[PDB]
């Protein structure tokens, strides 16, 4: 692969192999950036073809999160675990022994979290061998719903949006079109339609359709179709590489903001969003309430605190339109030179000295 | 005795003899092995003739509860104590502050709780001078009763034999004779009614029987033809040495899965079981639930923790059959052979350097 | 290089690609064994064609240390870095600032010594990163040559050798051919010479083997007819691959023991020597008395503990020459199973619990 | 300013200029005393024409929270920030983190609250940097309202005026005149109409003024004549620089007491309010409770104890009044005697030598 | 002074006054960066006729200190303290326990060393209440002289300047022209006398002059011709502010390298220098020695590593050289850019993040 060229390019900090052979672990940690805090990324259980396929993976993840951290206006750093394996016929316990001593072997350095592949019953067996994981607690595990949180992340991203393509930020009499009825897109529903917005639904599944024209009264519209709907905003919530080049002349709309991984299959298509005058907030910055949720456990989990710092992605939105309006770039370029303008200056800014610095890991007082 | 011919057999690792003149105490506390954790155990008291009854008596306990903690799915080891006096004339303050005080200089390397002969006052005392003892706090003695965590555990364990049994685990339809109408067996006899099984009980009393057909359904059956009684699943909740050649003709069942000690009176006779294709869930496996409960304490107590590591008795007794059936072996030879594979299988894989590793006694961070 | 194959054949832990840009740093730190302490081994600086080249090399060398450690009676594990990089053009402060930061991002896991590429004065600017680093002090930097060392460990393992092919350890009146004039040679004749043995020297250089000749009284000799002189102690101390087609059928010598490293160029010589009677003590246990003292400086430095150490080479190769007339195998292979056995005897002896275990790294008692 | 005189004049001990330039950030924080604790004040964001008038501004805060947190009752010094920039145009992380990262350079010699020019979401980022900050938990965000504690300490020293200028403390039948119907004084109108006391009420606001009247049955009256009214017991909640040379001869009241700053313009009239017998408390004992209010914090929050200590304002009132019968002397003269003596006695009676000594920043005994 | 404006240009981090009443102290602490390491400067006692000039002083200082600790190869920041008072009527005890508990106030941010105006005998009151104070342990009070240390760097450097403007390093035939037959002064002519250079010296007093005629065999010249002496190196030794308009044309040198402060008067000079091809290598980077002498003392002294230190200012003036000939700008200009790249360098390479980074004031392991 030429590894080193590779890392050198985009400056990636670490790369690291475990291997456990009386547990059959094989995994890769890869740690792109550790300028704000520690590395926080999600581990993911995956079969691979090949090494490559699963080191590709890990790197492009890697700095993912970097951005994505960055953006959120957390602490932390960007990072990724690839466990290269099949989650349905091989995982035992000593696999995951062997993962948090090789966790707890980097010191706090990179915090993990679950991600496809991985339950929360796995990170109860790291739990045992480490401090360095979230989404563990009973207390996260009862009131820390990670959909809710997406949801009410996306909720006031599409404010932002509504505000930058229209002017006021109320979206009373709009009308929303959201593919997927999955949890994030239900919850989403429920809060549109509190405010008091037209929504039109649609997702692969008839019953989830039907439950929300009983629910949230929406026009149950077929899968394919949904694009050539006319409407203001439209959320997608389902897959990633919808917005290409057979999908790009059926949009009557003018506000792209969902909840989708990787909306844009190739920045040329931004690039075509861009010159159309459709407003696209980016990606990783509407749904990015997921990270912030399960990086609110490090404190000590408290649903106010998390809920307040969850709302602030209608000011994030606010500056990627800022910023984008200012060079006069796309909005997805817009959004890497927010993250990167935050870790220049945040590398910068905390460079005088102190023998008892603060960052995420701090045991500090109760108060 | 030739003490170290017995030790060395088994590979015991202390027996360790204390004594206290001025307060009377004689005890003899027995680590079997601490590979997995530290060495929980009971503090059990009684009179013996000798103490070569004494200590054979530690030594078969403290090898049986290292395999019960090793199949349990927790990071413990075994251990036993044997207190030898009268708990009923010989108890003071002044034998448990000493013995408080041994434990303490053992720093950690054996955990105690109650057994026959103690009680949670003694385990009081106990606390005045050391840490490692568990059942002792106001959080577990409100909501820590172990008679419903041991027939949750007798519970999922009869899922899981009925799901090897049967096919499915569905037990609305199925006959459970079931004697004794203690505590575990009238939560045991709860669980299942509201499940919808129809329920046989007996005991020696006839009160609890009155209470159990008052409130459960069930038919009065003398104790003595219990074991004649046409059913699937029979729960012996009583007593052991029960299977042996007096009563093994009379079983018209073939699923045996209680909460009582010791089932098997011989080895022969699980032989005999093995033989005949009752499906012979093992006991210490089945019954495991109260000491998940007990060790659950050591993390702070918290009872959704505790019962959701409780439900797994159902995979446990799961690995048991898949082992039985994988090598053409009795199911209590399995359940030995699935504990001494998780202790190789954890040695083996726990091997790398730490110099701030975890275990079950580290004081961690809060979250 | 499919990387996990050749990681999980041989059980290697981890492979640690370490990169900085703004200081040009490319280093690949592989850890094979933890299990006996933490991963010791040298920071090698050398120029490469590719990076395979230098993954294959490291790997080979974690290996390499695995057993060097484990021989020598050392609490400590194998591990090697490679920095790929010009040591003549490509080195300055901020590098080994990075380095040293990847260094205690490990914590403690691997410690670092210096080897072909860096020297002491690089292992000063990792040491104001880090502790985990060797050879750094004033007191080792004044009282710890280490070519004393490892001449002092060639002699007491060609007393050993001499113990096994001739019944007595006594050199007064043998023949002793050592080629190359090197510092440890240098050493290694001067020990001869005060014991009273008779030495043939020779080397490259004409200036070192005049310096001989003038000081202990040799013969000056030639470089390429060293091999068929007529003697009973060869001691090569030059360079790797000696032993090979073109020089087997030269040896008039019975005893083989040197400072070289990687002397047998591959193990078909060591079967042809197994196959000729001459003994042939392995080489990483004779020469290994320079990794013991630099081992040393981890308790704080003292010379006299440090030489009571390196005494033991002589029970060494006593331990491997009763290995090999146990299993009736070549000396090459039994010092690798001496190897073994240590270090799974220690694991499997080392397991019972405790909270407060000592070992390499651990702040202890001053006495 | 010649600055070491205006330093000597008063003994204040520090003055700290910080300054970051990527940020942008400019900042003046001012040490008096830190004789009885820590410094505690306000961050205060304000734009000044010059340096001087913003260091000038922190001096004059700086002694006059000295002067509040001694007649408090607080173990807390006075100290002051002012931040020279725009509130409204110049704020973001940058400067917050660069600030909290001088404050935790201090050492906890300096705590920071909230002021005119920041709010509780710039002390979330300065508290990502230091644990030196007060206004920041879940709990004092929840139970933590300032403005019913300030309004609780104006109603005891409205109580403590009462029984020193009519004999008792009991306002069963009196006449308060209330300027401004803001949250502090609407909270005081409800204890006092709880209490059943007649109101009589203004604001520059129509619409407050109306609430007040549909809640509490008062005289909605013009702004400008509130001072002509007839009353016992006058209580300003608005502005500063109320009492000067045009508004004296209005008052026919004779109880000053409310929860104004600077409520005497200049001290002339101070004294001009003692000639004519009008029973002045003086302005920074009575409105005291939100400065205790948010030192109870420090602690851990608690509401009970909080008002527990915020109940005392009547005995601090109580003791100003004794020492102005005392030395016949002015009651704004009285408070700042009460304020001095009680540092002066506090140094000279906690002088005993402890090497283990309690502060309001130690970590003790949960309890 | 318009302050926060000459604090922006420059990026000062803090300017700090310390008052105290009842010892009469008055102090400025400047601290310009800490990005290397901690702020190490000198404590400076000096009657100013205001406070402005005592300002400046400071300010100046605190620049020239971080250009020196960065061109030095030292892990520490510049700053500078200026007490305000006379060194022969106004020093007690009581001023340096206030300050040094002020300097404690810092929390090792600020370290503090003897320059003009205090002994080392007020650097042991401080050291009463602080650790962060160098110069004052018996070990550095024996074995520390701070000038044959900064001697043996201004040989160091001329060897390096030497090497720059002749080809080889070998001073054995040079004529070095020295003003000044201080301590500096005088152990460098012994250490260029025991090199076997011809020596040319001067000085005010006719009592040196003798001196060092008698013992290295030089010219006993007057203080007013020495810049006309036909000579390859002149060292000035004695003031600064020499090279001006005056004193140019009179230079028969072309090496310029002594051990004075502010050599050059004004940067035209330089740039002067520059034009006649006369070698001026510059002057805070030649006598570091002393810096590095007291800045060793908080490794615990020793005297081999400190010398091992001092040795490397040859390699200093080598890559300011080598600046000055990559980008053809003045020497002087060399050195600051030479520093400045250290200082961005260290910042963006020790950017990763760790939660146990050492620093100069970590308590580590002793070794």
């Amino acid at each position: 692969m030429e590894l080193f060229q590779y890392m050198e390019k985009y400056d990636y900090e670490q790369v690291l192999f475990c291997q456990d052979k009386e547990s059959g672990l094989k995994a890769i940690i890869v740690i792109h950036d550790t300028t704000l805090g520690p590395a926080l990324g999600g581990t993911r259980m995956w079969m691979y073809n090949s090494e490559e396929e699963a080191l590709e993976d890990a790197l492009r993840l890697a700095r993912g999160m970097t951005y994505k951290n960055a953006a959120a206006g957390l602490n932390l750093g960007g990072g990724k675990t690839v466990i290269i394996g099949d989650p349905r016929k091989d995982k035992n316990e000593a696999m995951f022994r062997a993962f948090g001593r090789f966790i707890q072997g980097l010191n706090g350095r990179y915090i993990t979290a679950e991600d496809v592949g991985t339950t929360v019953a796995d990170m109860d067996i790291i739990y045992q061998e480490t401090d360095y994981v979230t989404g563990i607690s009973p207390e996260f595990g009862s009131s820390g719903n990670p959909s809710p949180a997406t949801a009410y992340g996306v909720y006031r991203g599409m404010k932002a949006a509504a505000k930058e393509a229209f002017g006021s930020d109320s979206l009373e009499g709009k009308v929303v079109a959201v593919q997927g009825v999955g949890n994030v897109a239900y919850h989403l529903c429920r809060h549109l339609h509190e405010e008091g917005a037209k929504l039109i639904v649609t997702d692969i599944n008839k019953e989830a359709v039907a439950r929300a024209v009983e629910e949230f009264g929406a026009k149950a519209v077929d899968p394919n179709d949904i694009y050539g709907v006319e409407c203001d905003i439209f959320a997608p919530c389902a897959l990633g590489g919808i917005i290409n080049d057979q999908t790009i002349p059926q949009l009557k709309a003018k506000v792209i903001a969902g909840s989708a991984n990787n909306q844009l299959k190739e920045p040329r298509h931004g690039d075509m969003i861009h010159e159309m005058g459709i407003v696209y907030a980016p990606d990783y910055v509407i749904n990015a309430g997921g990270v912030i949720n399960v990086a609110d456990e490090l404190y000590g989990y408290n649903r106010e605190r998390a809920m307040k710092k969850i709302e602030q992605i209608y000011d994030n939105i606010e500056k990627v339109f800022a910023i984008a309006k200012r060079d006069n770039i796309p909005t997805y370029v817009a959004a890497d030179r927010m993250a990167e303008e935050r870790i220049e200056t945040m590398r910068k800014a905390r460079s005088q000295f102190l023998q008892n610095g603060h960052h995420i890991l701090s045991r500090r007082r109760a108060r």
